[PDB]
């Protein structure tokens, strides 16, 4: 005879406040996953690459999620691990199209990054 099982892998338990930005994507989490389409997902997703914010490792498995809902909300889940700039990343990139359904929004809006442009060509496959 034989058999078979299944476990959980799921976490996320902060310590103590590691971001506005980073605090605000689990109050509007549902509402960011319901909203950011998987457009706005890739776009956040390559802001990070270019930063060298999230790892390779993680762009792989939340790429290949079951689906598009999925792949975001995995990002906040992430987001904890990497640091407050990754989630700062999130807030500034919905924003960045237009999001009133996501509001209100927090009162951090800057990057801190430096003063350049942010992109000129999209990642390339």
């Amino acid at each position: 005879m034989h058999h078979h099982h299944h476990h959980g892998s799921g976490s996320g338990l902060v310590p103590r406040g590691s971001g506005i930005a980073q605090q605000w994507i689990q109050s509007k989490r549902e509402a960011i996953v319901s909203q950011m389409t998987e457009a706005c997902l890739n776009q956040s997703l390559d802001a990070l690459l270019s930063r060298d914010l999230i790892m390779k490792e993680d762009y792989e498995l939340i790429s290949t999620k079951p689906t598009r809902t999925a792949k975001v909300r995995q990002l906040l889940d992430t987001s904890d691990i990497q640091g407050e700039e990754f989630a700062r990343v999130i807030v500034q990139k919905l924003k960045d199209n237009k999001q009133m359904g996501l509001q209100p929004y927090p009162e951090v809006l800057l990057v801190s990054r430096t003063p350049s442009s942010n992109v000129l060509q999209n990642k390339t496959l």
